[PDB]
């Protein structure tokens, strides 16, 4: 038996524009503070403890993990940040709501990028006003060209999430340590198609409740003894699950 | 050349209470937290940038660094926690107040372990109601025996900090990275203590505001080539 711990993000202050973020990195909105709060305080109550926590380099992220470790008063936990587990890429869609989307690129291309797997959105140029802010981030110095994402699927999500699971949250795993992962939406699919064997299909249309702990339960080797549950009150519980089917 | 920053945390709940919190796990109080953002506020109006940061395992200062990371939009950067940034550890005085621990030591005593470079307080029994709380948290679980102290004077809090700034932020410095601490006073004595070659009486009257960002240029000896400066506010 081992066991993981995911939580997603709430709102942002891009969300309450209805915005594409990506990986401009918008930080929560009150909502979304109160979502990592209310996680933490789950987590307080049922006693969890962690011995390692990782998350992207995006403050949504980081904050949801910062107030999760305050209300669990484990503050003094290492912590990891990765680019691995920022949010999806959204390319030149970054900064545009849902109606300048449309008017710029057509209804049939907004289908097809939101139904589709493996199609990306279009890239982030040199001259879209969130690219200096982005690309030319020193936070993403180290990264080769190739690493560097102009835009990215679901699949390249899932696809530069996955080795750093791999390479560096599997040994932690199998050193019995209790890991805490705070990312995104589409990073966090990618580590729940791959502990699950989620079909493409599936996972896109698995949403992940946000600010809501998610608990794995893993045998030897890693495999899911039962499928993602959800901590907390289970009438909010619920009520969250409803939300997200709806 | 090189620049280093420090910064002292702030104002403790036990502070409020004049209560030796030592390896206690006190909070900031809210004019603490509000001497960090303040000192976070001095470095983003001077554009500084940090590579890494060091911290210790102790809440108030691990708050007063994302408090710092917060104001200038850099909470992205890697983190490293450690024990030997901590405070000194106060043994059987955690958790007294100044009234309590006169009429339970006496003036001679504490007089002697206030004045002393050497001297610990008396060591943190099992019987002591923190002995615990302090003693038993698993932050310290990969301690060795000889490592866990029940007390420490300052010479013993300098002695187990330095290996960690000699070992690990000497490497990063000298990679070029710029290096945040944020930890205690009496943990940061012991890198001001080495960085200037200061003596007993010395360290022991040097006292490092709180909240205020602490700049040391550096040459390639990664010695001082000037006082430490600070950032803020003429007043500040
Ligand atoms: S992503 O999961 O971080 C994301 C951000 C904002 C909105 C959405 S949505 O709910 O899936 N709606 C949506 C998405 C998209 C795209 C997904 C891939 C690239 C573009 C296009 C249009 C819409 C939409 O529903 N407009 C009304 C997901
Ligand atoms: S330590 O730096 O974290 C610390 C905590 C509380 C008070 C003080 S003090 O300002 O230096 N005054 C003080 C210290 C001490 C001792 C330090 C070593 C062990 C005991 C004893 C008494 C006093 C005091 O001022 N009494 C009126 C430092
Ligand atoms: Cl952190």
């Amino acid at each position: 038996a081992y066991k993981l711990v995911l939580i997603r993000h709430g709102e942002s202050a891009w969300n309450l524009e209805n915005r594409f973020s990506g990986w401009y990195d918008a930080d929560l909105s009150p909502a979304g503070h109160e979502e990592a709060k209310r996680g933490g305080q789950a987590l307080r109550d049922a006693g969890y403890e962690f011995d390692i926590c990782f998350t992207s380099v995006q403050k949504r992220a980081i904050r949801t993990l910062w107030t999760v470790l305050d209300a669990i008063d484990q503050m003094w936990l290492p912590v990891v940040r990765t680019w691995r587990l920022n949010e999806r890429h959204y390319g030149g869609l970054t900064g545009l709501n849902k109606a300048e989307t449309a008017a710029k690129h057509g209804e049939a291309q907004v289908k097809i990028w939101r139904r589709s797997y493996d199609v990306p959105p279009p890239p982030m140029e040199p001259d879209h006003p969130f690219y200096s802010n982005i690309s030319k981030d020193r936070r993403y110095a180290d990264l080769t060209e190739d690493q560097l994402p102009s835009c990215e699927s679901l699949k390249d999500t899932i696809a530069r999430a996955l080795p750093f699971w791999n390479e560096e949250i599997v040994p932690q795993i199998k050193e019995g340590k209790r890991v805490l992962i705070a990312a995104h939406g589409n990073s966090l699919r990618g580590i729940v198609k791959h502990l699950e064997g989620l079909s493409e299909e599936a996972i896109m249309e698995l949403n992940l409740p946000t600010g809501i702990p998610i608990v794995y339960e893993l045998d030897k080797n890693l495999k899911p003894i039962k499928p993602m549950q959800f901590l907390g009150d289970e009438e909010t519980v619920r009520k969250a699950m409803e939300a997200v089917a709806a």
